[PDB]
């Protein structure tokens, strides 16, 4: 059976304080910028994506202490444990737009409009909205988990694909929701234009709560936080050929224009509606002294996972130029358009050093629960994924009152 | 005069962890898909606006092995399982669903009118679409829940209003909500077949009858309940076909020219549920049903239970498409073929604690009174006509509650 | 010099359970429907309409006790007290709509973009519009006063009718404010379009708390709630001559287009917003342990008058019907429409005894309070017209067998 | 290390009150009236600018106290500590409007709309908007700091420029954000049609909470209180030549009506919502008695920096002049039309006074923080800026029951 870590870690006394400062991210909102190579030129930085952190903490059992009597090394080891957590946004509060210039929607059906689609063989219209409102948080000693719809175990051409549950590792850059379902998109719509520009061609993952909580070890979700929001602003209708004709018992054939059934594949936009300062959930310190699992902070291997998704800053900056400035009079031809986004990081921690006392059944305990931690004391599997790495080795202060979240950690203890 | 079960049903410190880890249901929301050539249906229909109404099986704790069975004294008792716990857990985003009937019978917008409108034609009948009152519930009994609705009741030139009666029957899994065109039976009372949404249009909209599950002398049906729904009119219509009662002539003053003959007045609005928000949640989070409102505190006699859940806040149907030829350049519509899936995510937990029934001949009358099945068990299913999602949890049971994380919260909780 | 009940009247350790269990009503929502015959084949149940019921509780010193040893039948007399009362509400929440065929509206004012034409002959059209949203609950031993704006009394035709603040009683289905103001439409608009089709005939009153609480002896009002709520969704304009011309000196003259002036009679169509089930008022235990007024919960006469108002609940369902079953094509003449209604109730209530010892000063201020107390010991509510509930069968004395009751043993 | 104020600053019982019992300021919403020469008529008071009074204190240590028993003027000097607030708004609360005669504005991306024949060149529109709804106060002893987007570090004409976030101080008539971000328009946007009129050519500057707070000593703020909300009203797009074309990838061809791919610069027009009465900042006293950082209220060289936003007293006013009185009839070309913009502050204060002792470490402490401290003991740098001088010189008075916000102080005592 699996035991708290507090049954067999010792807490010491000591506090560290790091920080990052500035972190700083421009780039397209929409999909990277390059030129004819495939290498990227402007990133895409997005208010919309997973930013994923994988922070490094200083090895306590070779980090120099001011003093070492205070444990034995012959017979302990060091471990660095996390008490305390604030996520510093910088940029004001806005609501960002994405669409596709070519979404595939064919009529309004909300009500009755002048002027109705003439059908034909491309009805692509040019719209944009606004997205589903989330703000998230987890802490963990391993990468996220997440969830999304993808293609299935494998007919003829056209017919629905299988569709399959499918659970993966999160990822820098992984964009969120966005009110259109956690999917597949590039696989599940080959049509390429039923979602906005930057999600037609990705897949929107969203955190696999339930597995990571009901996980044995806990390592994954120290502290989690969520708010959402989302009401449907337009009814909207899609073009192409009938998947399932609708069964004939559910409705009365008409005749004349009624004749032919019209599009029943309806979609909504979503809209975030307001972003408040009152329900903002970053700029505070989140105090992780009980945790939900059996992992009660311990950081082990030396890491961090911070994710973090804020869409209440996804402003994007209108940007232009002037070819020539002998024009005095306007004319679009002059002016070239742009578009960028800027975001902001400070990530503050209060680490509390504490010890293991190496006996037999804790060895084996240990072994059975991670057998790297063992080898450690005395590849890497995870570089397969992109992560924002932030080094934290160089930048541990005892002193916490010279920092802010060090003075809020001392007023409460 | 009828006793509470903590009168004569004793609890002991024995308590149990129960899990049904990842349910998982996919479908089509308007309706089931079927080949024309068979009646066997390819692909049920999943919509977020369906009752789940999961049959759970406990193993009998009268045949069950345990380290020790000093707690009770086997040929003078018998034991019995009492939920303290509960929790209905939802892995899916947040989103809102939208529904509509090709053909809905709409005349005209009478919301912000500027022109008196023409008289209608052979047919009318407007492709329009909405999305539905927003609504979350979870009844917890050890019996099936009751329903309400508006059905046909007991009986005529053709064409005359049919009379109406209310009607209780057995909340099913399957069975639709009330979206706000109200509880009633639209197979029946609706020979149009065009007045609602296509996934309603052809089904009963079932509404929980709270009033008599509670006045139930038992409260068997019904240990613990929530529910939470709000709702607002977006837009104002009008319906179409004939009027089978004339306004009276004392209501207005006639008119002449293009008003001399009135305008359709059987007015009807489309529903809308507002913001679905995070903190206005009534799932992902523990229940500890540790004092219930009838006389039945908890005790699941039978070895049963019955969780119903509606849940409008995670239906969001994801549109994806399938090409019929690849080696295309330019966008033809003729080459994409369009489906429409939705697919729902569950993960019960319960916290089950034992208890033990002396077996006199006081009690044995009550509770041959009270359900004579009790005693017979204790030696055909009567509810072998209802589609439940049968869960079993027979293979499920483990002690230690600190391994799982609703067990965790319990012993916090103590 | 007005005592308070508790100052006369003992209470006693006996409680009783009576309950109505399903009350129901089915009807039109607009109008009755009857034979062109004056009986009415089909009533009209609408959700804007008050409920008042008047419960008839059994007489308590005819009443069959087990034990009689907390009185003297001599010298002493039993009433009723109220301790308790649900309210119970069946139906799902929702939203009903109203509208009028051929309402008065010449233009849409909030926006208009190019000077509207002069009125015609006849410019009324086709309009509905969602209430107010309102809630409310009303206890007493006496029926509930409310108020409206009434034709009042002193003229060349077509003048301004007096307008006067009319006190009336309010009785079983008359129509609740709606959002257009609480007055007589039936004298007060001779046009019969003003308003929807379900007001634009009958009287909307409002009650009166002002009145209802200063009353000295507090029987009309133990216990009451209130919930409202509305906005102005659009903001039309009145057709028909001007009554009362504009003053010169508020406009400088139009010309051209612009030289006759647009009607100035504005009115905005209320809309009740959203109905949410945290906001309910019903459904909910409420214990009258302490009044307002002097009458802390006495029910003298053997009487209750509970009054109740829900908006919340106010579905109209659409009914259709076939004329012929062979038709393969939809034709709009083969289909007849049709409005119904359904009202839930089911009412609870916790009955508290009481005794009353019948000395001179007792006997002279009940007498001077109200004489027919003393005579129990015409009916003035004949002309009123009431939901009538039986009570007198449903009493019983084991509170846990009812819902109501264990929550008042659980509460108190 | 870096100590805070209340190891070797002594406080005392003694009270003072000052307050400036009036400021007004009217001037035009949009833009200064020069007059045709360079002499501004009316200046450009708006209800989005930033308000930084650069409050004056008497100099304690030549103050005309009735006592000096208290503190040895050899040995120990004196200093202000500020221990309570109020700022005052007079006008009612609304809402007001600004917008562009020519608004860089193409098409309505919401939802299918109708427009005229396309002109081709200079689509530009009358638009207008209701502005993000912000409420902030900032105290402190020194100019807050605020950051926003500029031209960065260095390229063909019309490329897009750099972006960098710079700090600068931020000063009385500085636009705040706004909803469009926080950023240089002037150089960053040659087209001057982009945003509303007020912030066309303008820089929008945004709090620097993270470094306000970060900096060591905590003098810039110690206190602060922010507000804001907005929504996305209505979905448009730009105008102008494309600076990056859509990958290819993300789309199919179109043919016909959909050769040639619509505009996909989205940009949304903020909206503030309501302004009510209960969601209020002002009119109401904030207590220092516990600064966030080490400066706990002592106000260093006898000076305040009190930086005020307020857009829900934003309603300007429509003022008319009618060139001749003799008209019968109305004519547009008869009546002038103005804008105008009135403000009202009253800010009060509550001062103690505070002692410190001379001895070595506490002056070499002093040394280091700031040097010109032990120098005012005995040209500006900081009258470099600009600042809404308030002069209290001679508003201080010893009693606090004569005044409300020291009748509201002696009752929390």
């Amino acid at each position: 059976a699996v035991v708290s870590t507090d049954e067999y870690v010792a807490r010491t006394n000591i506090y560290y304080h790091a920080g990052t400062s500035r972190l700083l991210a421009v780039g397209h909102p929409y999909f990277p910028i390059k030129k004819p190579n495939n290498k990227i030129l402007v990133p895409k930085v997005s208010g919309l994506q997973y930013r994923v952190f994988r922070i490094h903490l200083p090895d306590p059992n070779k980090f120099g202490f001011p003093d070492t009597s205070f444990y034995n090394p012959d017979t302990q080891r060091l471990v660095w444990a996390c008490v305390g957590v604030e996520v510093g946004r910088g940029q004001p509060l806005g609501v960002g737009i994405s669409g596709h210039p070519l979404l595939n929607k064919l009529d309004d059906t909300e009500n009755a409009s002048a002027y109705a689609a003439n059908a034909g063989v491309d009805n692509r219209e040019c719209i944009s909205m606004d997205y589903k409102q989330t703000q998230l948080c987890l802490i963990g000693c391993k990468p996220p988990i997440g969830e999304h719809w993808g293609k299935g175990s494998p007919v003829q051409p056209g017919d629905c694909p299988p569709l399959e549950l499918i659970n993966t590792v999160i990822q820098d850059g992984d964009m969120v929701d966005t009110g259109f379902g956690a999917m597949d998109f590039t696989t599940l719509q080959a049509n390429k234009s039923e979602v906005p520009l930057d999600i037609c061609t990705s897949i929107c993952k969203y955190p696999d709560y339930i597995k990571m909580v009901s996980e044995p070890y806990g390592d994954s979700l120290f502290f989690y936080l969520r708010r959402e929001q989302m009401f449907v602003r337009h009814l909207f209708n899609r073009a192409g050929t009938v998947g399932e004709n609708v069964p004939d018992d559910l409705y009365i054939k008409g005749s004349g224009s009624t004749a032919n059934l019209a599009s029943s594949n309806y979609f909504p936009t979503p809209s975030g509606s307001m972003v408040t300062s009152d329900a903002q959930i970053f700029n505070k310190p989140y105090w992780l002294q009980r945790a939900q699992g059996h992992n009660n902070g311990i950081c082990w291997g030396n890491q961090l996972f911070v994710t973090v998704v804020d869409t209440t800053r996804s402003t994007n900056m209108s940007l232009c130029a002037a070819i020539s400035t002998s024009e005095t009079t306007y004319k679009n031809t002059n002016f070239k358009e742009y578009l960028r986004h800027g975001e902001e990081y400070d990530l503050q921690f209060i680490f509390q050093l504490c010890k293991i006392t190496l006996t037999a059944d804790v060895m084996t305990y240990i072994h059975s629960m991670n057998s790297t931690i063992l080898e450690d004391w005395n590849e890497d599997p995870l570089k397969k994924y992109t992560f924002w790495e932030v080094n934290l080795k160089e930048k541990f202060s005892a002193d916490l009152d010279q920092f802010p979240l060090g003075r809020k950690f001392l007023l409460q203890l």
